[PDB]
């Protein structure tokens, strides 16, 4: 038997109070869930998921072949040499079967000092004809923003539960400079299946996408319900039970490094299901030039020899680690 992953449900909702006590009580249980499995569920939430699966589909559903290439990556248009990580990744039928589209800080315009310096990783987002697809960019925009807002509270409690002052990561996660992404992923029925699409594991599990550890400081997740997510255990995998109302929470690799390993970047994979479904992650990523000094929570002195890593570097080099290991998505 393959067993299944301890994955509690944390009400988060004190986060975004003033009763101190009980946000202690909180980052407790996120203490708890970084030292086992690594993943837990964030309940009471406030935002309006149900509002979100919704749009993603409308979008996923009625783009055109036309609209795609026109809104392409790099990997995908030669034309577009820009955009290396905002705009569509497309299918391929017969062979690839993930679909999906990726957007940035929507503070990052023409006159934004980043773009306009030409800094690595910072692109201006490309959104489709707004009479093809009507309120689709307001729904986006705005949702960054609300999903930024819960990733700001989860940050208080992870900074909480590691001993540090609530603002300890929080501080480094702004409006203005923000490197966090979100990528709107479609997981597509298909009849017959591709077998190029379909990868098979050393343990002989059928995966849509290999084991890998997040380029992130957290990742925050929206999926619908359909089980596909499995973490690695000494024991070997064990599944991730769907919940489509809460989000799953996980640490990056960046919080590996920073805290010594004390919470580690849990390793995941992502099964094989002929279902179709969403997957809507938010990489919660700092600053360009953020920078947190590493400690070690198991040590009296609280100190470590690991040097501190800037964030933007730290992003360039995840992003392209991660396409050379598990391919362009
Ligand atoms: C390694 C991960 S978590 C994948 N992420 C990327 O490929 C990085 C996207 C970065 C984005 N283009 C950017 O520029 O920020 C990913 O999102 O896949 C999710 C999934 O397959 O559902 C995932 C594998 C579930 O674990
Ligand atoms: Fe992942």
């Amino acid at each position: 038997s393959v067993s299944k992953a301890n994955v509690p449900k944390i009400d988060v909702s004190p986060l975004f109070g003033d009763d101190q006590a009980a946000k202690m009580r909180v980052a407790q249980q996120i203490d708890a869930a970084s030292r086992d499995t690594g993943f837990f569920y964030a309940v009471n939430h406030g935002i309006n998921v149900q509002r979100l699966s919704q749009k993603t589909k409308e979008f996923h559903m009625s783009i055109t072949p036309e609209e795609k290439w026109d809104l392409a990556i790099r990997a995908y248009n030669k034309e577009h040499q820009d955009q290396v990580r905002a705009g569509y990744y497309l299918s391929i039928p017969g062979k690839k079967a993930v679909e999906s589209f990726c957007y940035l800080n929507p503070n990052f315009t023409p006159d934004h000092p980043r773009i306009q310096a030409k800094t690595p990783t910072h692109e201006v987002n490309v959104w489709p004809d707004e009479t093809k697809h009507p309120g689709f960019q307001d729904f986006a925009e705005q949702y960054y923003w609300d999903v930024f807002g819960l990733s700001s509270a989860l940050l208080k409690g992870y900074a909480l539960a590691l001993g540090k002052e609530e603002n300890f990561f929080a501080r480094h996660f702004k409006p203005d400079d923000t490197l966090a992404s979100v990528v709107l992923i479609r997981y597509p029925y298909l009849d017959p299946y591709p077998e190029a699409a379909i990868k098979t594991a050393a343990d002989g599990t059928k995966l849509s996408f290999e084991w890998h550890e997040d380029v992130s400081l957290i990742t925050v997740l929206y999926q619908s319900n359909v089980q596909n997510l499995q973490v690695e255990t000494a024991a070997g995998y064990q599944d991730i039970e769907a919940d489509d109302t809460g989000y799953l929470i996980n640490c990056g690799s960046y919080m590996a490094h920073l805290t010594n390993n004390y919470y580690k970047a849990p390793i995941h994979r992502v099964k094989w299901v002929n279902a179709e479904r969403q997957s809507l992650p938010f990489f919660v990523n700092l600053g360009y030039d953020s920078v947190i000094d590493p400690f070690d929570p198991r040590e009296p002195n609280g100190k470590s020899d690991r040097e501190p890593l800037s964030y933007g570097d730290y992003l360039q080099n995840g992003l392209v680690s991660l396409i050379n290991k598990n391919g362009q998505t």
